[PDB]
């Protein structure tokens, strides 16, 4: 029962998922990290668990399709059953989606459909909303589109800044992503690991 | 200290605001209802408090501007200081906005900017979101635009239907609209009711 994670930068969501496996809550094993650069905390955090990492810079490839062909090659090689995006900053193209349709999920720091795309916490602050939150969803063709699995609201208090709100939102993500993955990939159904 | 309410249909939000006045929580008095149809529960609910009612069918006017000119006339006639939209289903045009800019608020049953416009509770169910909610905001030019004053989230449970979610959202509106109006229009500031 193998999961791949796509992540970059700090990798705190990837860490919470790995911690959830160690707790006995995730009903699968993290088997691969796909990332953009070697010199990042997420690589360090994952490497110490002896989980394979494939660091593919997308700009090295002639096209998005060529990059995704290599991505899919890696997922197939590691016998990946499910794909978890955890701070993956690119759109998922037709090659990746075609190979893993119905088996890719994502987390996004807004209540979709509000504030899709990059820097959604900053978007909510700039729009002066009073409530934002976190969305976990299946990945389909478009930007942050696909059937929504879970959402949780977070209030923006008057004293909140980008930093303090980001902390609150990350706390929700670290609890919610693994709890949602546990419920979704429950051993009751054999669904994704047949 | 006079407020006008714009409402149609059942008028349950209008009722909650009147009730909050009667409770001692609203620091102003409801002085006028502007509505579209005489034969509605909101008219009945408001009339029994002997609050003046102006029923203006907008379709019986040459233009949106002509209708709003009459609206503004009625508001000026009644010495209205603040305008509360409570199920007003038309866009606020330049005539109304020009006369009462900064003194019009609205309630909307989604977490703006998601699901602006009509039937937003149905929109959220059709979009299969798991969280929706309520927004109270100042009214500017445009549809459901303007500085957001308050929001409250409501979870859509698996067993929720349009009917049961609507009940939940209306419960939030009936508490939140008057509580927000109390905070916004607080006596300490006396911002909107200067002589």
């Amino acid at each position: 029962k193998r999961v791949a994670i796509f992540a970059s930068g700090s990798g705190t969501n990837a860490e919470a998922i790995i911690q959830s496996q160690k707790a006995g809550q995730l009903p699968c094993e993290v088997a691969l990290l796909i990332t953009d650069k070697p010199g990042a905390k997420v690589v360090e955090r994952v490497k110490v668990h002896e989980i394979p990492v494939c660091a593919l810079d997308p700009k090295t490839y002639p096209s998005k399709e060529a990059y995704e062909i290599e991505v899919v090659q890696q997922l197939k090689e590691k016998q990946i059953d499910f794909v978890v995006l955890a701070g993956y900053m690119r759109l998922v193209g037709p090659t990746l989606l075609g190979a893993y349709e119905g088996r890719i999920v994502n987390i996004h720091p807004s209540l979709l459909p509000a504030f899709p795309g990059l820097h959604a916490i900053e978007q909510a602050i700039r729009a002066n909303v009073k409530v934002t939150g976190v969305t976990i969803h299946y990945v389909d063709e478009g930007m942050d589109t696909g059937p929504i699995i879970a959402q949780e609201a977070v209030s923006i208090e008057e004293e909140d800044t980008l930093e303090t709100l980001t902390t609150k939102i990350q706390a929700v993500e670290h609890r919610l992503y693994p709890a949602t993955l546990h419920k979704l990939l429950s051993k009751a159904e054999n669904l994704y690991f047949q």
